[PDB]
């Protein structure tokens, strides 16, 4: 009986990915819904009391690689609360009955750490619509988190069972009923596109302005939140690629800071860049063509039929998440 | 033994017969059948025999919960609220112990009550399922179900299932009452946003529920139950947007209005102390804003799915 | 934990298959990809540091036979990393629940043994978009695949997840996600074609050429690299078949036997089986040799694979030279 | 560990089935492929040394009847290594990834005992070139298949993995280019008829010439030799036809009992089954026997099939002759 | 497994009774034959249409060879796990080698496999290839072990699987003679007053059933007798107390039932040609016409 | 799973099927009253079908069948064997016919034939050719005197063919008639205290055209407990005979209230009427569809 809680004391993260509101660009009302979930029930308590109750359930799905687990680590960090980050591995066993026994464990002790907060990556691996698939694991691992979720004799108060998935549509009709927020996480648009590369350039010394930043967002036509991330890293390791494929290097203004450049200037020493020591690097800044290099390298991986089975999911059952 | 601590309940938790929006057929079956042999105990004997299997099915989310949480609040009986979690172990033989100590329990605390939930859990149709944890525990609840001379006077079974196509037959034919719980009409609507909205204050007038429940064409009572709690966390929102704050006549209770009024206090409102605060009232403008935003959870297959359900076994 | 780190335990090569970068020939851009996200992260790690990271992992497709699990034996030797090659062998097991708690220990063992490489070649097998595949250890294994490649409690940091797969349209769109580098291995041209043919042939003793090298390119049109591997390898067995048909010898300048034309100076007609070892001579390589080979043996891919692959390469991807 | 390897211990023979060289009749390039690629490096294992490597699998295809079975025959008995005889019932299991453990161990067991040869008969029932098959049998036992025969952590040398199929073209291009040698095995010709009816006639009494064999083989154009075999012991059991429908017998020259026309030199009526044993004596063979034979039974091989076989041929075909 | 039906049970079918007959009885009885290059047959298809005493053939054969018998169908080597369906063959073979010399009978091989065009590949394939190297394969050395295989589509086979069925027999519709001694067969020690005239009007008047088709109309010839006893009244009293059934109104017509009839003392009307009539009249042809143009091609390129 | 009885139903306790029970009972009463009629290769049949909408309890018949040939009646649901027990099935169908044999005279009820054989094309391994081929084999047991089996089914168009061969009669069994509903609505009442007259339960008859026995049964079911209904829920009561029981508003001595403010066992549940029960017509429709009569009569017609 102490086994269970052990083998399940693995799954509260201790780590806290440092991901802060400020952060995440764009998705506003998605963020506003999180706020509303679990910062406001525990810095102002004397709100939630009589017939208002907190919301007890958070469904994130949209196309791949849009910023769910980026909101999942966000909440993680500014929740100040218990993180319960589960999957397929950490309740699905080898035995008969410890398949549902380790989610009453589980369900017993976000009740005992209350304020706490379940978050089920990829929730279309255990609810799947019970129809067709394995009788045992998918009917009882299925009614078990019914049961838990809210049943009769359990009184689920306080937790907050987030999920994100990227097939919404195959989820069982008692899950989506019990997912009370079905939250859209949408392909960024150009604010959130021009405020992402903010972020992801960060502190790296460019000569790029906000109008330059407009430009890429104008660019990137259709990017996910994934990509406009490896184009920044594209681009950032584009001058990596320049000190490396060239010659004829240059003292510019400080110890010997030498700089590649064109092949003939005052002092173009012909060297490598495998002899130069560390600390004597001026590597060469960013511009717009290494940015309009990497746009025009890296692809986009997100169809546009997934969009479609998005856009019917959301006209059907879904909210709208800006 | 004593892992069976955990299958009754000792909370009551506090839902009246009033509560329950709706569903009149339903609750005067479960009313009679849990009330008319303790109230009156001699009128079944013999041949007018009690019901002894009551089944609730339909669309997810319609009150078959709601309807048992009534039954154990107003029923001062013994609750057995256990599920397949407690019916099965590692090992083998322990899951028809389970079974046969949990109706002997049950028989020892009459007059008592059994509610399974998700009956379906159990009833796999035994196709090419798990043997010893499937077709023994069928075949024991099939001849523990058999106390129509057994179990006469004491337990009463339940059942609560979304989808009861998939179930079977043996135990389908052993629950003889099967009410179907629809999705609920107007006046159930309207009642049932005037008991979610309960004592909180309001300018919402009965023309006002009359009108919500019409714009609330194929809703559900979950789906009503968050379209209160959005309509009830829309004043939090408003005030959350703190531009010109007002003062209100006891000691100091602020509310915030329009940009540009006489004594348009412009501040913030986390700076202010709690237990000052007049929010915002209910208008019908937040209500039709949730109605907006929250979408239906059912769709139509499953309400074609249970008319073919009961149209072949009403 | 124990029996499945057990059981993993036979997933790390030690073997370390001697093939550098020089030995391969052609793909630039593969080259530069994988050589940057493997040598310098674990060679110069103060530039990796701040908004700068590595690549997290880089897919490898095209057609059948091109040179994708060359390149990752040319990575598995001058990596200096414990390189991790899985299939699907190692990861699905018999029993309920314990094909994910593998891939879970698989990629603890990885982040434990950090700097560390995997490679899981053939992912096409573990990953069926999840649309009408066998549904618990199906959909279970391409979800663990997908919280442990970067997931949210986790923190995937140094590992590197190589792909190698043949049939790249067939992958899922969040693993599609996940491998950040789709890098088109095509088939070669004539200067990766002649490279090949002077690695093959290599320290054989033989007549041949650059122009005859060149000449040989230029004829293997459509050929691949098994293709090219084995004309040389025909063009090699070809002495001993001259060796087996070798009436009338001739002892040329210790006794080194040669066979010639039936009936010259010193026509010893005898068989090679009386022959013994350690004193034989084999003729040598011309360019007859090699254009039979080339006649004898046919191309392997069609051109309408290739069409597939470019489309596919236009759609999702990058060109890898 | 015990489970696979006694499952998989009966695939060995140890029979040692007696089919020569001589007892297969034309195939000359198939012949001389597999009596060097099986003979050569276990003879002469000095004369692939670092750069020369022997072939590494070879594709028997053909029509059905040709030869294909009996050719793995005369390689299983005149191999003196190890022979591994595997089909669809000893690698597929039932149980989920275990078939992908049987094609592991199977692949590590004849490792152990190089050289070894695995001849994995109708390999088109085990490759479905992964378009619309079963998901999990297909996509994993195929790509087990290819990952085991050279992959990266393997290093097979001093394996042969002798393939025989009959619909080559519904293969994987993978398992295409994995099989090196996809070597044609055609329908015989008049000198390959003549040869099986010379070793198919034993050393039974006949009468029958060598210009009796060639016009036999005239006659038996569009046959193959399964057709070859069954007209040899249908001409065989003819005059056992005669022993058993005839009612006049007759004594010649310790009684030495044949049967004869009504009415003859001591024309006696009695059964053959009053006739004991050793005083019997059948009728001699002739041309009529096998002329009724022929006549009797009809060809099996149709001619699109042919055509479709000669299309794959110079698509990605060898010849074998 | 062991049943009791002779050679003599068989009406007709000469060809098929020798080639079996010589094939099974010819190495078990006379050993010093089959020697070197003479070796017996290892595979016989038995085709036509259904109902010809196929299987009655093969338990013909299973009677006479005095030798190990097994009579699998297809629905035994049809199974829904994946690759079970393959070990059932493998041990059965494997057993017909441990009792060797073993006949084997399965029966539908058309319904064993469905020809790899467009119905299951996987399984299709798996159970055709395994049933083919189960048959010769390499180090499987099938010898004594016939295969006796029997369908009633043979059009419908693998070209590889009628290449390892060395004898191709066809079953044809019976004859006069072949009727006429099914009906003597099938009349059994019944008390009849049949001759052989009528048994010859018989089989000329029912050209072209089958022998299923002969046993269900003597089996309700049979059974009209005693059908006739029970559905009719008014009984007569011939010649102590011998009743039998006549027209309503007669000399001396008893009304009565059958249940006040004292045991052992009820009169059996005989059965007469007008129940084999009315029997004939009442049951139809079953066969098609376009299945005996199938089996002509498939003689006519298989013969 | 396998349940044996020595049953007591007389012909005369089956309503009414007079017409099917006397075909049935000559065909195996006849052979059990009279043995030496069946002598040589005259034999008696051994497989009978009984067929027919549900609610005619074929088993109620077949006990009947039993208790006049003196037999054991053993028995078996097909349902149960297919789902419940699944693979010990071959082990039960085995021992079902071993029982019946070891106690002639005999018979073997097979209820539902038509949910165990099921054409043998689609079904799985063990449940399909098992329980399927097993029934066949047994029944092929006639050759190998002393038990009969009799099968029931309610959709004889699904029932496998070759299942179906093996039963050579078969007997239609029909919907019932006003004197056997007649008689129904007096059995499910019994002793229940009640006013109707003999004519009202005509009436009762009369009025259930297309009912079954179960069907009749529900409705009696309901009708009975309509006293205790109208005792658990009255909004005005009144003294008789002191008793409070259900009256309209304003009736003689009406005092309205409610049941909870009466007294236990003072108050007085409704007298039981033959118009009560009509109210349980209405609520209860007939179970089987009108097209059976012409299926089953095509049965009777065809296999009659
Ligand atoms: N909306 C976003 N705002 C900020 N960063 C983002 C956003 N979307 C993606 N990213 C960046 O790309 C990565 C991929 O997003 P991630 O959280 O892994 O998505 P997912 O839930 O699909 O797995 C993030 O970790 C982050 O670095
Ligand atoms: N008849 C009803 N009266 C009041 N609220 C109801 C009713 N039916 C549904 N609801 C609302 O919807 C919820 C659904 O009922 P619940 O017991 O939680 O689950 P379930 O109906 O799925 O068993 C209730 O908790 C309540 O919030
Ligand atoms: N690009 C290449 N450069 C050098 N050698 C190559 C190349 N492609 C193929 N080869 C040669 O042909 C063989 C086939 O390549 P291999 O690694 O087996 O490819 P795959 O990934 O298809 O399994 C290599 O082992 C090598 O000998
Ligand atoms: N060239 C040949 N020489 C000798 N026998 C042959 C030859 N070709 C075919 N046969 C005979 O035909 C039969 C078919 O052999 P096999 O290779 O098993 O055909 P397949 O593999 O196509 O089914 C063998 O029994 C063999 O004796
Ligand atoms: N030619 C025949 N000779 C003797 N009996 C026959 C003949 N044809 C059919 N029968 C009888 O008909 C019955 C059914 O035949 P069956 O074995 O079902 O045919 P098949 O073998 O084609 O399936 C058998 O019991 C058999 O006795
Ligand atoms: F790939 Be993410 F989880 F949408
Ligand atoms: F209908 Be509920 F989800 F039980
Ligand atoms: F491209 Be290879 F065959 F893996
Ligand atoms: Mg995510
Ligand atoms: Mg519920
Ligand atoms: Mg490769
Ligand atoms: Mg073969």
């Amino acid at each position: 009986n102490k086994k269970l809680r052990g083998a399940l004391s693995s799954a509260i993260l201790s780590e806290k990915p440092n991901v802060k509101w400020e952060d995440v660009a764009g998705l506003e009302g998605a963020k506003e819904a999180l706020k509303e979930a679990v910062i406001l029930p525990v810095k102002f308590p004397h709100l939630f009391k009589g017939n208002r109750k907190p919301t007890s359930g958070i469904l994130l799905y949209g196309p791949p690689g849009t910023g769910k687990s980026y909101l999942a680590k966000a909440v993680a960090t500014e929740a100040n609360s218990t993180f319960f980050s589960v999957s397929s591995s950490d309740l699905v066993s080898k035995w008969m009955g410890e398949s549902e026994k380790l989610v009453k464990q589980l369900f017993a002790m976000a009740r005992e750490n209350k304020p706490s907060i379940i978050f089920i990556d990829e929730v279309d691996a255990l609810t799947g619509t019970r129809g067709e698939g394995e009788s045992e694991a998918s009917r009882r691992i299925k009614t078990e988190l019914l049961v838990q979720m809210n049943g009769v004799g359990n009184d689920s108060q306080g937790v907050l069972v987030l999920g994100a998935t990227n097939i919404p549509w195959q989820l069982d009709s008692a899950i989506r009923r019990r997912f009370e927020r079905r939250i859209y996480i949408p392909l960024p648009d150009l604010a959130a596109r021009t405020t992402m590369f903010e972020i992801n350039v960060g502190d790296t010394p460019c000569v790029l302005t906000k109008e330059d930043y407009r430009t890429l967002g104008a660019m990137t036509e259709g990017y996910s939140g994934s990509d406009i991330a490896v184009v920044v890293k594209d681009a950032l390791m584009q001058p990596i690629r320049k000190i490396q494929s060239a010659t004829h290097f240059k003292d510019v203004s400080e110890t010997r800071k030498l700089t590649p450049c064109s092949p003939g200037d005052d002092g173009a020493i012909e060297m490598s860049w495998t002899d130069i020591e560390a600390d004597e690097l001026k590597e060469p800044d960013l511009t717009i063509k290494d940015f309009l290099k990497a746009i025009k390298s890296t692809r986009p991986t997100v169809n546009e039929d997934d969009l479609l089975k998005q856009e019917q999911f959301t006209r059907d059952f879904g909210q709208e998440g800006n």
